[PDB]
């Protein structure tokens, strides 16, 4: 029986057998006051003693959020949907620790993605018992509020100041600072890791003065705050808060009255109107996201990055080979998970409209000009491939490269990976390739479990990735030093070296997407 | 209703609408005991609690000072004259803060120019509500004593020790250290900025051990302590204190009796005799200025600069294209604001006498030799242009370049600008060009106010300058990172790169006034 | 009336008119318990409150010491003899401060030479009122014990542990740390300066862990611990302590009994037998000097220097053109202050015997071979010049160069001077040239006093040297920045640049005495 005394009370955990060993999991520990009633849309408030043995033996509620009902019954999409009840009372975190209890273990804190509109820490692909077992690190993960409830912003107004879900993540990081030594953890060796919006969140904790001392290093998988979906302008946020108000009959003349009104709405009426706060959306819409609130984020983060105002530490950054494909089946014409999606030039052009709402005509021709000079015009999957690359390069890959470039110019070691392995079990079709989100199960070690029907080459790839992530967290260097592995070079402006992750053998290459990102990065920002 | 609790009591401010937003202004907060009676000519004494809600709702009195009556009725000159009552009771400061109240805002502290003989913080061109509104910085500005009342020196004698007006500025900087967090300010991010004598003052706070920890960075507009008007020798100061005494029938044998006598004179008798403490003056005379007092200034500041004894931090330094023209209408023969001032060779020579009192004949021929080799002797405005350049290069431009050169040799980033835009509203005539003092309204944002009849190109120039000054203060780097702007390089001995500020497009150039300043800087110091 | 409160009591000083200004001198303040009776040969003991206004209005007693009676009546020698009564009660120091009292003045602490056998701080050439007046520094100087009474060593035995006179200097440096702020001094800006044995002492305070935090920078005039006269081996010290014992009928079997016996002898019987503790001496004999005592000096100081174990700071080091001449009239055959001393080859060889006691015959031939290859054999002053250079290069110049070389290799700025001006008033004859000891009056400013019959070129030279020493102390850089002076380069291994000090104009040169010092430094150590 395992009871740990925390600053706020005792917690009981549960033992887990993993790979003939034991991990202790403390699932669903609370880290803030439930943000209900009068606390809705406010910054999370600190938690007071229970006393009391809190039983942390199951995952807690996930935060309220719309769910993906596009493919009912389909594992590829439904695997991302919440797997605990939804509730505004969702501010909990999970701790997994090796057994026997470590002495001063390095801590890995996971921040989930989901567009800032969705996600939960209890997903199966985020289960941190493999990492704790195999690498003897402690893994922590937290639920933070998403959608309007986590990011609604009425700028400067503490009733809805914005970034609440980023302040939830932050209060979780404090909880680790204050409490993790009790579980056997080293609060001085804490690495944040996150994917997509979770990565973008990691990148903003790098810029946030209040997070500076809550962690040591950072890992960004498929995301960074400079991605075009990751920060809402003050203009847009205002328009959106008011549009939500209007749609819920909460329009007022006094803004504090708007918020008061919205605090009376049911979680569901808020969720139902989120999608419409915007005249046209895309499959990549982030209606309620991070904003420059003067608190968490003191200035437009592009200025902070350019001028070197951020936590000085090592970063590990990466992307997958086919980032953009996943999104094309949520609204691009001619695209289906259920056929090979060979689309036409005219369809490609219609797709640009779906993904680039407006976007001058000249803007959209320019994408077309850049991506459709074939070599050569023979290949029927030409336009289908091009639309996926457009969406991935713009939304994920070039913004990750440009973040890494700018961060490293201030003197810190940065490591960049290009993940190019398609899981043998991917439920999505072949044409979608190495999709967004599908490195995650490799990082968390799921392929280490033989009972699971991954290939042997995949077990070995995962084992290597886990070692590299763990050495990065413990030592700031993502090497696998024992098995004559390719040495991972730092990424510098100038050479821009990166490491490819695949089952055959990993290469050092240079200047990923050079020609493409010159387009997105220099020209497109029409 | 906005009340802030300060170390010395409460203060009430007032709300201001600026650009559809709100700024809170706390005008006329006191920062020292009024320096009256027995405190006249003494260092400022700290302030004791009122208690009490101090109403900071209007600008305070300006310090006693002679006024410019050369052009009664004329906006070009009268705009610099005080606009609140004169009084020895003038030790107040102003705070402008964004609304809503910032969390930890960068602070900009303005130090006015006026030759150390005049000036006030309440002038319209020093109004810091635009900066606070637009950049969300806090702006502070203080009145400090000027003329004999601020700088009379009887060396080593604490009844008149010298530099009192520099100690007023310093006590204001402490007040910001102790109190600005209460208004939402970061005392660890404080930038001083000042023009002309205000800049010279900024440059001496860089050398003053007692100011070292009262600020972070420095901006010097048109001035630096090494300018020939900015520091009085001990010889001159003594002669001048005694001359003043003599002129007010205060001559004594005992020096403390001189001061005691002068403490009985009326503000006005002191002001009236200031101009005469010197056998011949120029339009650039600084009769009572900074001195090496062994307290504020521990050694001749040229030695401190050469040998690297100064606060190690970034500086932003600049000058205007026609610095010297403004002065020529206050006594050079043939010059008038009311015609094109085409003067003759013989007039030019008479002008050198006005500006270089004595100055050997050889000294003055040498200026003439250096500035009157025309290319070619055709042009009638030849001599008129030459006299203005003589006066600007000697008094402002070369001393600013040489300061920047010497400061940067010790390893700090320095940025240098050359301001070359003539305001569309300048009341002075065309031949006077881009005058001394007329970048100020651009730095403070006045052209951002459309209701004001500046051109569109001027709004844009001002907006850019404000961003560059603000990024310098917040991040030590005066870049405008968002609008594909010219990147501002650091100034190094060796290349001496500088940025030109004008409405068309800004250039990077090198070695401003190279041939001229070699003359003033190496040879002239005849 | 000027009274200063010190940690140990009050002290009254006296006002002095210097150059139409005022200096306050506190002459003869005590800094330790008188080391009498049972404290003889022991480390100095700290001082307890008097209370009490101590009157510091005259120089105190000088420490017991033999006196130079070679030239009774002659100013050249007698100027170095003590000018206050001799007494074991001699542990006092002097403070000179500018008036008005400075705020946080740099402190210069003088340590006198005299071979560790003689000297006193009250000499006229060490009077620090000119420095205090002219440069507004505070000057401190202390008497420390010399001869057997200051340096007798019975190794490891606290009754006579050795280096007592170096511990007197050290306790004086503490007194400045604890007390000088009260006089207006900055204990964080303290420079030690010393000549000959006083310089050697400065160089050992650089190596002494207990002095590390008692000062900032160091000046070494004509001396450094690696000079062949400056450190006594443990062998020699033992032999000498026992020889003294024997000569005073104090031989015992128990060593503590030897010391007890010697503590009963009269100052005079000790002084009288000092000269004989050694079978043969030279005019440069240092019978009782610094030793490696395991306390002040933890290891042979040559090892500490080579291996970089010393205070890391700037040093200023120098020598005079004719160091060795002064000594030749105290025993070399054919030499006289009263004729031109043209000696013969055979006389030169006899001189080597006087100066190199033993010294194999081969050792002495080798000096002769190195110094007597004339260019050419014509010149009658050939051998007279050669003997002086031998004595100066060996004893002073090469050891100063080698110290500077080795100190600078660890990364600190070092400045080296070669002083080549013969005082217009030197009482010694012309052939003796620029003698040892005769830069001192220039460093202390005596030529600044016109009433004194130095030439105008000498006033100017002294004024420059004073400025350079003062800037070194205040700023770590011995420049004279105002009068277009030659810039003094740092001394590096590799170039070995040095500055010449003379009345005409100073040069930068390289590799002083290169060929000579290769001999003394590499080969001679036969
Ligand atoms: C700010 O909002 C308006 C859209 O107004 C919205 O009303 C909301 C309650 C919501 O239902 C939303 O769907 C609706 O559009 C944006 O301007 C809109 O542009 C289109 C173009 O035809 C119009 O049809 C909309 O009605 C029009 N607004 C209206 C009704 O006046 C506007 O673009 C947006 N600003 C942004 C994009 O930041
Ligand atoms: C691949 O399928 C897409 C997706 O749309 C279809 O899904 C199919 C599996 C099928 O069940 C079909 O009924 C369903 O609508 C096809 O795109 C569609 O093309 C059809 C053919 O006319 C159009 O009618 C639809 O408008 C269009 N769907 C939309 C709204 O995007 C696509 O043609 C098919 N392409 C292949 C096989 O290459
Ligand atoms: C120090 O002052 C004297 C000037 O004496 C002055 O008396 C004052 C009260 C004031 O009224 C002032 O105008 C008057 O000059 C300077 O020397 C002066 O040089 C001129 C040359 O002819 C004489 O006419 C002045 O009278 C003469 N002084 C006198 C009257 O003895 C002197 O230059 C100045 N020192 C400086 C410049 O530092
Ligand atoms: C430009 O004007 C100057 C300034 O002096 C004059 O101001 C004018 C606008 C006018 O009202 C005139 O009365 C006033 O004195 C002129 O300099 C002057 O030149 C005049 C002509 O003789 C002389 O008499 C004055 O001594 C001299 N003024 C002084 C004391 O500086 C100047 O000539 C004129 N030049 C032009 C038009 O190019
Ligand atoms: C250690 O001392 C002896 C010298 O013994 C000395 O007795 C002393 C009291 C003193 O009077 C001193 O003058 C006398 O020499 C040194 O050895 C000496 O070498 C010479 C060579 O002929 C002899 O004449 C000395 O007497 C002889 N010592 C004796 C008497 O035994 C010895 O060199 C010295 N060790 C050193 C130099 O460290
Ligand atoms: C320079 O003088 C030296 C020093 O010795 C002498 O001092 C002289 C001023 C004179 O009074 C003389 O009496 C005194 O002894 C001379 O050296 C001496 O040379 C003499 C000449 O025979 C010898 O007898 C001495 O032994 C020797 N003195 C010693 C002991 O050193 C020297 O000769 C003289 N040389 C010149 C003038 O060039
Ligand atoms: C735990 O280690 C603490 C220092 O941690 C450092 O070492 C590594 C873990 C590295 O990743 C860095 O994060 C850290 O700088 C030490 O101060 C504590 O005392 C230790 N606590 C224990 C063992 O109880
Ligand atoms: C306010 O920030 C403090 C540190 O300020 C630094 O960050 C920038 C503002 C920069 O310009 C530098 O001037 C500073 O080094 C921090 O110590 C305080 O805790 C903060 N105070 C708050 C938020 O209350
Ligand atoms: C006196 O100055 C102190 C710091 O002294 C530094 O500055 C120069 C004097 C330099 O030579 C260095 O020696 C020192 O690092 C400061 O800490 C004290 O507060 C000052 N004391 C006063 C003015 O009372
Ligand atoms: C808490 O849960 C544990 C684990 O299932 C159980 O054994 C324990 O009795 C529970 N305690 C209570 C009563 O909350
Ligand atoms: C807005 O209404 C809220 C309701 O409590 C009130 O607190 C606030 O003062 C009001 N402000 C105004 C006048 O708009
Ligand atoms: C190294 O390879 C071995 C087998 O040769 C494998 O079992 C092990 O897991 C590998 N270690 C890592 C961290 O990849
Ligand atoms: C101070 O001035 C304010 C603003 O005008 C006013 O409302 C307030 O009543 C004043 N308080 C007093 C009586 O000083
Ligand atoms: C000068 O006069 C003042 C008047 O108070 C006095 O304090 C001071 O001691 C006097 N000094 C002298 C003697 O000059
Ligand atoms: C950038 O340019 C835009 C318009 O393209 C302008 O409105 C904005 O004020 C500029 N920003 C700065 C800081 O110059
Ligand atoms: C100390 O000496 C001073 C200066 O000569 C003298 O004025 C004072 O009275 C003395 N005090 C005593 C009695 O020691
Ligand atoms: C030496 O004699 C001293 C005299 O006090 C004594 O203290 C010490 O113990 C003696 N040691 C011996 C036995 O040599
Ligand atoms: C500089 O030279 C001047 C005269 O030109 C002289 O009076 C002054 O003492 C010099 N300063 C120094 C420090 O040498
Ligand atoms: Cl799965
Ligand atoms: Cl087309
Ligand atoms: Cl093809
Ligand atoms: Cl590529
Ligand atoms: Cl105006
Ligand atoms: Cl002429
Ligand atoms: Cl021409
Ligand atoms: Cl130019
Ligand atoms: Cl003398
Ligand atoms: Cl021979
Ligand atoms: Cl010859
Ligand atoms: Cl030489
Ligand atoms: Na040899």
């Amino acid at each position: 029986d395992i009871i740990i005394a925390t600053k706020n009370g005792k917690v009981r955990g549960m033992q887990l057998t993993v790979f003939g060993g034991t991990v202790t999991a403390f699932l669903g520990i609370p880290y803030a006051q439930p943000p209900l009633g009068r606390l809705r849309f406010k910054k999370p408030q600190s938690l007071t003693k229970w006393t009391d043995i809190w039983n942390a033996t199951k995952y807690a509620n996930s935060c309220c959020q719309n769910i993906d009902q596009s493919f009912p019954g389909f594992h590829g999409s439904e695997m991302w949907n919440p797997n605990t009840d939804l509730s505004e009372d969702c501010l909990y975190l999970n701790v997994w620790i090796p057994a026997p209890k470590p002495k001063n273990a390095t801590v890995l804190i996971w921040i989930y993605g989901g567009g800032f509109q969705t996600g939960t820490s209890s997903l199966h692909v985020y289960d941190g018992k493999f990492l704790a077992r195999v690498e003897r690190v402690i893994v922590v993960s937290m639920n933070y509020r998403v959608g309007a409830l986590g990011f609604l912003a009425l700028p400067g107004n503490p009733e809805a100041p914005g970034n609440m879900g980023l302040f939830d993540q932050q209060l979780a990081l404090q909880w680790v600072q204050k409490n993790i030594a009790a579980f056997g953890g080293n609060p001085k060796s804490v690495t944040l890791f996150g994917e997509s919006a979770g990565a973008a969140s990691v990148s903003l904790h790098l810029l946030s003065p209040g997070s500076h001392s809550l962690f040591t290093r950072a890992i960004l998988q498929s995301g960074s705050f400079n991605a075009p979906w990751a920060v809402t302008s003050l203009y847009e946020a205002r328009n959106r808060t008011l549009n939500l108000a209007k749609l819920t009959g909460c329009s007022r003349e006094n803004e504090t009255e708007i918020i008061k009104c919205l605090r009376n709405k049911d979680p569901q009426e808020i969720l139902l109107n989120e999608a419409f706060v915007v005249p046209y959306g895309t499959p990549l819409s982030v209606n309620f996201g991070p904003t420059v609130d003067g608190d968490f984020l003191t200035d437009m983060p592009d200025i902070l990055l350019e001028l070197g105002q951020f936590k000085k530490t090592q970063i590990l950054v990466g992307v997958n080979k086919d980032e953009g494909t996943a999104f094309l089946v949520y609204g691009a014409p001619g695209f289906s998970k259920d056929n090979n999606s060979i689309i036409t030039r005219k369809e490609f052009q219609e797709g640009l409209k779906i993904f680039f709402p407006g976007v001058s005509e000249f803007g959209k021709e320019s994408i077309l000009f850049h991506y459709t000079d074939w070599v050569d015009d023979q290949r029927p999957e030409n336009y289908r491939e091009a639309l996926g690359d457009v969406v991935g390069d713009y939304n994920f890959i070039c913004p990750a490269l440009e973040f890494t470039k700018k961060f490293s110019e201030w003197g810190n070691n940065a490591f960049f990976y290009y993940f190019e392995h398609r899981s043998s079990k991917l439920p999505w079709p072949e044409w979608m390739g190495v999709m967004h989100g599908y490195e995650i199960e490799f990082v968390f070690g799921l392929p280490l479990e033989r009972r699971d029907q991954y290939t042997k080459a995949e077990e070995i790839l995962s084992r290597s990735i886990v070692k590299r992530w763990a050495n990065f967290a413990k030592y700031g260097n993502p090497q696998e030093t024992q098995n004559n592995s390719t040495s991972w070079p730092v990424f510098k402006s100038t050479e821009q070296k990166y490491l490819t992750l695949n089952t055959e053998s990993t290469r050092i290459m240079t200047k990923l997407r050079a020609q493409q990102c010159r387009f997105w990065t220099s020209f497109f920002p029409v």
